[PDB]
């Protein structure tokens, strides 16, 4: 079926939970043996969210190459994404090592450091120009260059230096700051505006490594971001945009990381975002 009228048909019939449970039942199951090794316990935020072995990002280190991060490679859309958990106190150096080694231009953050009165990720970037951060375990330096605070999101320019080679690179930090502590946004308008700002920066384009996108677990809000982006790109590429099937795209993405889209409300919000976005594109 088309999307907008399939949408109204699920609303009128109140069957979002049944649709979402079908997706959970059909989703791929692949091994995640490296994630579960005892030496990696303090590298995982949640015991039930792990990268598959076949798609995990490897650190360029011989001691321990493990990070909780996955490469989502979308063949028809010609887009790739790295989805990862919010960094932990003992993985902030690994996180920036990955950004460096994978040649990423942009980092997309969809959570606040504290939500619901608890810490959802480490403070992993500097908040003042004159107070830079050094990660001694991976030999990197990170400096805040500029910050632009808007009503729904903040964009930061950062300098990442590999202290071993003295090479430097400019990284863009796109921080969506207004996702509610509970539920999903009422309108997709600010989320879509944010997606378009990430696109306009070049961070999603083939001349760079894959964008790094995270929330707390790296599957819910993060899944909504890449699902909406890929569906909108396919609607622009194909002769028949009504052929784009958001459930099929989501199942394709779940071949590369488990659990993408965590609730039926996130699934409905993803439909809403793609529907409204397709009208603005034209
Ligand atoms: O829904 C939108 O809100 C607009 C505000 N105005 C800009 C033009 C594109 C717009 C957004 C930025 N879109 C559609 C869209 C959004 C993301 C990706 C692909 C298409």
């Amino acid at each position: 079926m088309e999307m907008e009228k399939e949408f109204e048909q699920i609303d009128k019939s109140g069957s979002w939970a049944a649709i979402y449970q079908d997706i959970r039942h059909e989703a791929s199951d692949f091994p995640s043996r490296v994630a579960k090794l005892p030496k990696n316990k303090n590298r995982n935020r949640y015991r039930d969210v792990s990268p598959f072995d076949h798609s995990r990002i490897k650190l360029h280190q011989e001691d321990n190459d493990y990070i909780n991060a996955s490469l989502i490679k979308m063949e028809e859309a010609q887009r790739s994404y790295i989805l990862t958990q919010g960094p932990l106190p003992n993985t902030v150096g690994h996180f920036w090592e990955m950004v460096w080694e994978q040649k990423s231009r942009g980092v997309v953050m969809l959570n606040r450091v504290m939500e619901k009165g608890s810490l959802k990720c480490a403070q992993y970037w500097p908040q003042k120009e004159e107070k830079e951060m050094i990660f001694e375990d991976t030999n990197l330096k990170l400096t805040l260059i500029s910050e632009d605070i808007k009503s729904y999101y903040t964009v930061r320019q950062l300098e990442l230096e590999n202290l071993t080679t003295q090479e430097t690179r400019e990284i863009l930090h796109f921080h969506y700051t207004t996702w509610p502590d509970f539920g999903v946004p009422e309108s997709p308008a600010s989320f879509l505006n944010f997606l378009f700002k990430v696109r306009e920066s070049g961070s999603l384009s083939p001349e760079h490594g894959p964008v790094v996108v995270h929330c707390s677990a790296g599957i819910g809000r993060s899944g909504t971001f890449c699902l909406a982006d890929t569906c909108l790109l396919l609607m622009d590429k194909r002769k028949d945009p009504s052929s784009v099937d958001i459930k099929k795209v989501l199942l394709e993405m779940r071949k590369f990381r488990m659990g993408l889209i965590q609730t039926a409300d996130q699934l409905r919000f993803s439909y809403l975002a793609v529907i409204e976005g397709a009208k603005f594109i034209m």
